[PDB]
């Protein structure tokens, strides 16, 4: 019996230049709860290929995610494909509340191929994500024009001369970042800068290129430029800054004109393995930026440094009340539309230790009063507002983490923090005054 998943996200993808052969899909979209360290996630992907007119499925099983422990994941088994296919795919957690999936091309994951059908296509991708609260989140990303996986294990070419500028390039979330120093003879004012990279490690060949053109008038100190690495561009664009490190016209000897160069290119897959080599090409020309003069090269390493900001953002609200059961009104689902046919309030007692018990409080337009939800109350109010009644009365400010989500999947997470019990004034049983011991 196949998935139901409330909340499905569409996503168009296309290939820019020929690929380095990763093939990468990122998903700013799933829920990673803030102030939650026990929050597992049940990921299950599914690629829909095409061989001849024939459409062939491939279900991968990533099992359970442990965001507070593991950053990178590999499917643990996969029904419907070749073998040694288990490490053909790669699901990596990234920055703020998001995922990326990298399944390499040039190594067919479909054995179902007779020599005849050497030609294989990748039509779309399904990434299932079952919530800690048990909400299945689907994310169907579809290749604009089918992408052709064409086996190869060819060219194991390194580049040649290139002065090694020992400085290591490190990748964090598929985003590389290095600052290489470089000097350009003949560049005071009349300098045309043109950089071009190419991370050539492993069976992977990424190739980045300035797109908006060259920096024709290289002003002094921090020129920012955009670059387009071949593959599947990331929402966080990829750029670089050429900053100057030498006087205007005030040098004359050997040291031509010094510059500090910083590269920030994106989709740079771990598949590239560590000990790959970043080639940086540059000239001081405008006639043929192509294959021009100087080449500088650096080694790259893939940190397994679990991204920091993994949990989704928060807007805390402080309440203080006395009635021994407070009430917050989770405002409108997303914004301006009191006619969604799918709202979902969702409660949380901050930093919960146990999954089988702490994630039971949930509401919907058609539900009401959830099974295991102890001491939290929730029911919709006027204009789609949602009042939550917290009655777990203590004398130590509990912070509740609410999450609401529209039919659009525009999640929004509050973080109310009930100061609760302010406490009775000492003279509670008396305090009836009149000026008698004071002038009047
Ligand atoms: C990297 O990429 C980089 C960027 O993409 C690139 O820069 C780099 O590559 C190369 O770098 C080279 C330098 O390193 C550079 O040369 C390359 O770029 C260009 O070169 C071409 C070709 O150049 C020339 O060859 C011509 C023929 O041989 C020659 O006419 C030119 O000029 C002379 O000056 C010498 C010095 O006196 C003289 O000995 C010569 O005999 C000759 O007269 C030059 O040798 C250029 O064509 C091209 O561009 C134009 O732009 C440049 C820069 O602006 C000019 O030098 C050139 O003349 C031409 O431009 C003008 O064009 C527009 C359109 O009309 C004008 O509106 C604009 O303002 C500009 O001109 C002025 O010139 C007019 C014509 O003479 C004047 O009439 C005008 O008027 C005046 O008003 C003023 C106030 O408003 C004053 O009043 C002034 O004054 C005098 O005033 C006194 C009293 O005060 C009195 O009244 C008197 O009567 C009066 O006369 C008025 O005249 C105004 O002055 C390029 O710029 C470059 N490559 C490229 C493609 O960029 C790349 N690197 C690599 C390695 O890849
Ligand atoms: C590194 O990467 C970075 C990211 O890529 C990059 O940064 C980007 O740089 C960009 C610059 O290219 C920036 O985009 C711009 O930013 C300026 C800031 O405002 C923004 O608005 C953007 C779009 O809405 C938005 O994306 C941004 O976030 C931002 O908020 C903006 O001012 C810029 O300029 C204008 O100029 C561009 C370029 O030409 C033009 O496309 C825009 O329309 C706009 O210019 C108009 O207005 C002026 C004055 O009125 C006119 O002089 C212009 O001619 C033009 O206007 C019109 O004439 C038409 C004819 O009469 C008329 O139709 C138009 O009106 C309405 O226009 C509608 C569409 O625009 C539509 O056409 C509508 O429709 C009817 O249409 C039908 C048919 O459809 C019929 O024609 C009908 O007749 C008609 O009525 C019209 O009525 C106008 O009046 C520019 O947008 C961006 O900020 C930035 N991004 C980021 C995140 O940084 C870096 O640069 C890269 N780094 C390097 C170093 O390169
Ligand atoms: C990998 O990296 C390496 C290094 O990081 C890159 O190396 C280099 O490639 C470039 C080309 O890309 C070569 O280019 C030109 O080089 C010259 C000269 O180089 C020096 O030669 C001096 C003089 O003698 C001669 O030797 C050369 C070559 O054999 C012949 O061409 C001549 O005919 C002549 O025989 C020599 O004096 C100078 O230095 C000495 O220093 C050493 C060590 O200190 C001593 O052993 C020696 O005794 C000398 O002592 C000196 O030391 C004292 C003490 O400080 C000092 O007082 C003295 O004054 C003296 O320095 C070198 O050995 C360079 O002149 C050219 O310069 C032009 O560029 C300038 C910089 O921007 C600019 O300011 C100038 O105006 C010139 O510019 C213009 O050229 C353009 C383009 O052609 C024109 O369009 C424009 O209009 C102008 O004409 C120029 O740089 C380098 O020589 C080469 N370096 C090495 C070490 O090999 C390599 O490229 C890179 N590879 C890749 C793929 O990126
Ligand atoms: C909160 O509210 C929202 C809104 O109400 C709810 O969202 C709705 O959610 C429900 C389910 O919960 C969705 O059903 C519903 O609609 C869309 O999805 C269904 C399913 O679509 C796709 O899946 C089909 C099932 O397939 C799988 O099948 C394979 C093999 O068969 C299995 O092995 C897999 O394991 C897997 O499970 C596919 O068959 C289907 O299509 C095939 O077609 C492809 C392209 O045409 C082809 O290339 C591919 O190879 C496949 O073979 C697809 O992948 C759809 O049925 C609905 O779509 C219609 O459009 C289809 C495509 O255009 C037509 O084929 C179909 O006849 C439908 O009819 C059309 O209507 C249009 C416009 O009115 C008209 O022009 C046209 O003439 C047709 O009559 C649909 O897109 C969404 N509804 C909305 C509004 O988005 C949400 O569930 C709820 N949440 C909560 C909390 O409960
Ligand atoms: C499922 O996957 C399996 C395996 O992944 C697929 O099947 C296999 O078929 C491969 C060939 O197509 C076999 O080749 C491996 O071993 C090679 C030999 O090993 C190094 O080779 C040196 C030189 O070679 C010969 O020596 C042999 C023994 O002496 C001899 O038979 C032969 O005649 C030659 O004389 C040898 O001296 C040295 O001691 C060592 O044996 C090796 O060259 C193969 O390539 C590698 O390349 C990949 C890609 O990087 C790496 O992942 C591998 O670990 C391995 O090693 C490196 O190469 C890197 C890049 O150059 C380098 O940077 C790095 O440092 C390292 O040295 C290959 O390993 C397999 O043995 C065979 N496997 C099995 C189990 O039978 C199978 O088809 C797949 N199935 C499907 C459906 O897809
Ligand atoms: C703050 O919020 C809390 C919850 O969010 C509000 O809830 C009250 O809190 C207490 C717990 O702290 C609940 O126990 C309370 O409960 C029900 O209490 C009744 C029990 O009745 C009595 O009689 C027996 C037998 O003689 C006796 O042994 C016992 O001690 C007691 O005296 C239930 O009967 C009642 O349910 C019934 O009544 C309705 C209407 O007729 C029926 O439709 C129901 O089916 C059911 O039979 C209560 O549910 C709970 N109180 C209420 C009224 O909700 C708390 O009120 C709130 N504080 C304020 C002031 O807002
Ligand atoms: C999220 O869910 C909302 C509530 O259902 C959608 O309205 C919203 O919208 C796409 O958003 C568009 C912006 O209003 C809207 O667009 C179109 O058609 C009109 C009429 O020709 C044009 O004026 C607009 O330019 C626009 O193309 C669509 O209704 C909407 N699509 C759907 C199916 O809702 C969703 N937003 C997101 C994140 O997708």
């Amino acid at each position: 019996a196949l998935l139901v998943c409330q909340y499905t996200i569409q996503s168009l993808i296309q290939l820019t230049r020929d690929d380095p052969g990763f093939f990468n899909v990122e998903i700013l979209e799933f829920p990673f709860y803030p102030a939650c360290n026990v929050c597992t996630a049940d990921v299950n992907a599914t690629i829909n290929f095409d061989v001849g007119g024939k459409k062939h499925k491939l279900n991968l099983d990533f099992g359970l995610l442990t965001p507070h422990t593991k950053a990178v994941y590999q499917p643990r088994g996969a029904f419907g494909g070749s073998e040694n296919a288990t490490n053909l795919f790669l699901l990596e957690l990234l920055g703020a509340g998001e995922l990326a999936l990298t399944m390499r091309s040039k190594k067919l994951p479909i054995n179902i191929t007779a020599g005849e059908e050497q030609q294989v296509s990748l039509e779309s991708v399904d990434v299932y994500f079952q919530d800690v609260f048990g909400t299945m989140w689907c994310h169907h990303a579809e290749m604009q024009n089918p992408v052709y996986l064409i086996p190869e294990t060819v060219p194991y070419i390194k580049w040649d001369n290139c002065n090694s500028t020992n400085i290591t390039a490190v990748v964090r979330a598929q985003g590389l970042d290095v600052t290489l120093p470089l000097s350009l003879p003949t560049s005071a004012q009349d300098s045309n800068f043109s950089v071009k990279t190419e991370m050539l490690g492993n069976e992977i060949d990424i190739e980045c290129i300035m797109e908006d053109g060259e920096i024709s008038q290289v002003l002094p100190g921090d020129n920012k430029f955009n670059i387009t690495c071949s593959g599947y561009e990331s929402h966080v664009p990829s750029g670089g800054i050429l900053t100057s490190t030498s006087p205007v016209a005030t040098p004359i000897p050997g040291t031509g004109y010094a510059y500090s160069l910083r590269l920030t290119p994106r989709p740079v897959s771990r598949f590239l393995g560590n000990n790959s080599i970043l080639y940086v090409f540059y000239s001081g020309n405008g006639p043929k930026a192509s294959g021009g003069d100087y080449c500088i090269q650096s080694n790259i390493v893939f940190s397994d440094e679990i991204p920091a900001s993994q949990d989704m953002p928060t807007n805390t609200t402080d309440i203080t009340y006395v009635g021994d059961n407070a009430t917050y009104s989770v405002p409108m689902v997303t914004s301006e539309d009191a006619n969604s046919p799918n709202v979902t309030v969702t409660a949380f007692w901050a930093w919960p230790n146990n999954t089988e018990t702490d994630f039971k409080c949930k509401w919907t337009l058609t539900s009401g009063t959830p099974s295991g939800c102890e001491n939290i109350s929730g029911a919709f109010a006027s204009n789609r507002t949602f009042d939550i009644t917290v009655s777990g009365l203590g004398t130590a400010p509990k912070t509740l983490i609410i999450t609401r989500t529209a039919t659009n999947a525009t999640t929004t997470t509050h973080k109310v923090i009930f100061s609760k019990a302010p406490e009775s004034t000492t003279t509670s049983p008396t305090l009836n005054t009149t000026g008698f011991a004071a002038p009047n």
